[PDB]
């Protein structure tokens, strides 16, 4: 509150790149604020389309049983938009980072794959991706190179039922190894990046609490501050783009 | 023979049922009992999803051969004669128990792949399923990109229930046709030994090609004892000049 305050470093300082530079075990954490520099913009409430739902509601289940078309047309103009897009400076810089052997392994709620064609090797994709398209009825996943065209709604080649994207909406569990990976993964952070992320939507918005608890250090780069800058270490307010890109330098230095 | 092309020319909806003896003249070998690689086990024992669970590697290496040969491998006078067969508008559909991929590299547009194919290959924990160019090297066991777990080969294996939709496809295929063409198969495995009995349970003809004799025999309208290389490749010869 106004009368427990929580101070945090808001700049690029020594200390701040000290701890990125020594640390032994740094992760990071995105959300779709780490793409609208390529051209992805988050959805600030509107669906971006049509414009008249709340993102929520068309990333349903329920509305996907309701009307697969209208969700797939949804699903098939964000991906046409995500795979003509390029990697920013944000995503280059996390690449860059683990490149350096720094970053360790990048957790996202995205759904783009930008990180991956920014050269990241070690991502695990908290609320599944769009690259990926699954059965609704069997088990039968596959990755694909372009947005299908919806004219004709996706069909499984095995058993005949519908295909939707591959991604995790609300109301449905995530897959169980991704959690569970995630999970070992900041148990075992002694530092982390939480970037482009509102820090509302969990699980994902309690990863970063994990690290915290247990001794490590948290660095939020968000322009808006968050449920989560009362305990960060260091909240950084600015574009990932720019902000990662002199973050990424100055360990680069620093690193040598 | 006059009749056997008429039947032919004349069908409304042919369609087709291959088996590993339409490959065999494309330097891919019937097992005939024998898995061809150590000749020691039945076939039956390796594509197997105990066998599979049991010894990984032994499969895999089985497979990674099999991939090998497969990927390098050209179509024949037969993948080519059923193409062939496809772009005149005789053949309507070939079903096939084979896994190589060479039918639709010879052309053949409408190929449904009772068995799977050994061009796929799935993550068994993740599911994530895809298209290979080459074999892979078994020094190490194949594994899942975006799980890390193992992968294996795409193919149906006995015991295995086929995908639904393919069954339920090669079903409406031949309870349509009046007449299938049975090239390179032993009719002994189910169920596509039973595909042309539908056929013909439906007033259909069957038209069998393999050098033996075999327990679709008895039922088929013509047996044609020869190669399906060469017998198909004169058969849609007659079937574009009567067509001509
Ligand atoms: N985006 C939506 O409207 C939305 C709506 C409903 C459900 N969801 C779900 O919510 C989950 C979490 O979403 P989220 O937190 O990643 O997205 P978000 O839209 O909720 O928040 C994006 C964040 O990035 C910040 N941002 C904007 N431009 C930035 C830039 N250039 N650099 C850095 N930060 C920037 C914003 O201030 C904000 O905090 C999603 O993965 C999705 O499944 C999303
Ligand atoms: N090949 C095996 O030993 C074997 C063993 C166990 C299980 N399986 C399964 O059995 C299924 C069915 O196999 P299948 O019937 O296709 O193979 P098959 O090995 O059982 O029979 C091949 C058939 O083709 C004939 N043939 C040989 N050369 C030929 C040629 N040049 N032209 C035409 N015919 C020729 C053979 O006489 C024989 O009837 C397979 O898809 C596989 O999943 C195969
Ligand atoms: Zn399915
Ligand atoms: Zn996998």
């Amino acid at each position: 509150g106004s009368h427990h305050h929580h101070h945090h470093g808001s700049h690029m300082d020594e200390k701040l790149l000290k701890t990125i530079a020594e640390s032994k075990y740094l992760v990071a954490l995105t959300g779709a604020g780490v793409s609208a520099e390529s051209g992805i913009p988050t959805f600030r409430g509107k669906d971006g389309l049509w414009n008249r739902y709340r993102p929520e509601e068309l990333a349903n289940p329920q509305a996907f049983a309701k009307d697969p078309e209208k969700v797939w047309k949804w699903y098939a103009w964000r991906m046409e938009k995500v795979f003509n897009a390029q990697p920013n400076k944000a995503h280059q810089a996390f690449a860059e980072l683990e490149r350096l052997g720094v970053l360790k392994c990048l957790i996202t709620q995205n759904v783009d794959d930008l990180h991956e064609r920014a050269g990241s090797r070690n991502v695990i994709h908290l609320h599944g991706s769009l690259r990926v398209v699954r059965c609704t009825s069997c088990n039968n996943s596959f990755e694909v190179e372009s947005a299908p065209k919806i004219p004709p709604l996706p069909k499984c080649d095995k058993c005949g039922s519908l295909l939707r994207p591959g991604v995790v909406w609300f109301g449905e569990m995530l897959p169980p190894d991704v959690l569970d990976r995630a999970m070992r993964e900041v148990e075992r952070a002694d530092v982390i990046i939480v970037a482009g992320t509102s820090a509302v939507v969990q699980p994902a918005a309690s990863l970063p609490l994990i690290v915290k608890q247990r001794g490590g250090a948290i660095i939020e780069i968000n322009p808006d501050e968050t449920p989560l800058t009362p305990i960060a270490d260091y909240s950084l307010r600015g574009k990932a783009g720019e902000v990662m890109d002199e973050l990424v330098r100055h360990v680069r230095k620093a690193l040598s």
